[PDB]
Formats: structure tokens, C-alpha cells, sequence
């Protein structure tokens, strides 16, 4: 048992609500949150700059000398993080952006990271203003993680049709 609330169940391990992952993320304290980062971890806007305004910034101090230390990810890698006052660790893990031109099978990949946390609260990656279809988002995820994922979608609108479109 654990202290997510108002799912509804797509699988054996996926569950999803629509809400916003920052408020979502100050309620429940989970283990791990997962942010939609970019390789340099400026987390200017989307996801990313909704939980770093969050953390009054620390999530960006602490970024910066991540960078510096170890350069850029991979898309479609990630690295483990401080969660600050949203979680015990935040996951940055960095879809394809698609409004960058990057390959939309690396979306699988960053999935995979999922896999090396038994439970996380996060986004549908590469959704957004990284341009992918959410729709094609949610079904990679099923596909691909297999640890227990409750996935948060800001927009309503969106969440009705990820539902109503589930196969
Ligand atoms: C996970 C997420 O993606 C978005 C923005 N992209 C789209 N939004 C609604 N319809 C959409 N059709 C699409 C078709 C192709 C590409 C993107 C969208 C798209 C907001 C959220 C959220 O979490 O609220």
C-alpha cells in the first residue's frame, strides 16, 4: 500500500491522474519524482521549470554543479538528484525533444530509467513543449516500465483523451 490518491489504473503497474506533478509531488513526498529535463538541466519552463520554481531555485543551484562536475547527459539518460522539498530524489530524465529533431525511439530508452526505481511519481516523457504525441507517450510507458509508475498530467482536456484512447 501506498499514499497516492485518485488514480485511475491503466495496468498492472501504471496508474494516472490528472494533476499537477508540483503540488502532487508536495503532498505525497514521494520517494522519487521524476523531472522532464533537457542534457544541460536548465530547467527553464514545462515540467522542469514549474518543479525547480518550486524549490526556490535549489533545484537549478544543484544542477549547475552537477553540469559542471559530469557535462551533459544523453538523451534518453538520466541522473538522480536531490528531490528538495518535493520528494526524497528527483530523477532528471531527459526524453527526445522533438521540436529539437531528436529521434522519437530514444523515448524508450529514457523509459527504461524508470526501471531502476520501484515506485515514482512523474510525467508522460517528451509531452509538452518537448513536442512529442502524448498519446504515443503513455503507450511506450506501459510498454516499457515495469516498476509502479503514477503519472500526473496537468492539462484535463489531455487527460480525458489518454483515458478514452487507452487500448
Ligand atoms: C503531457 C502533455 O502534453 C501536452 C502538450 N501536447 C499536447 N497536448 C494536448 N493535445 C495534444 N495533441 C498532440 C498531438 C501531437 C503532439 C502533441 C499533442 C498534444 C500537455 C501535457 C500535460 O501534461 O498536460
Amino acid at each position: 500500500v501506498n499514499s497516492f490518491s485518485g488514480y485511475l489504473k491503466l495496468t498492472d503497474n501504471v496508474y494516472i491522474k490528472n494533476a499537477d506533478i508540483v503540488e502532487e509531488a508536495k503532498k505525497v513526498k514521494p520517494t522519487v519524482v521524476v523531472n522532464a529535463a533537457n542534457v544541460y538541466l536548465k530547467h527553464g519552463g514545462g515540467v522542469a521549470g514549474a518543479l525547480n520554481k518550486a524549490t526556490n531555485n535549489a533545484m537549478q543551484v544543484e544542477s549547475d554543479d552537477y553540469i559542471a562536475t559530469n557535462g551533459p547527459l544523453k538523451v534518453g539518460g538520466s541522473c538522480v538528484l536531490s528531490g528538495h522539498n518535493l520528494a526524497k530524489h528527483c530523477l532528471h530524465v531527459v526524453g527526445p525533444n522533438v521540436n529539437k529533431g531528436e529521434d522519437i525511439q530514444l523515448l524508450k530508452s529514457a523509459y527504461e530509467n524508470f526501471n531502476q526505481h520501484e515506485v515514482l511519481l512523474a510525467p508522460l516523457l517528451s509531452a509538452g513543449i518537448f513536442g512529442a504525441d502524448p498519446i504515443h507517450s503513455l503507450r511506450v510507458c506501459v510498454d516499457t516500465v515495469r516498476t509502479n509508475v503514477y503519472l500526473a498530467v496537468f492539462d484535463k482536456n489531455l487527460y480525458d483523451k489518454l483515458v478514452s484512447s487507452f487500448l
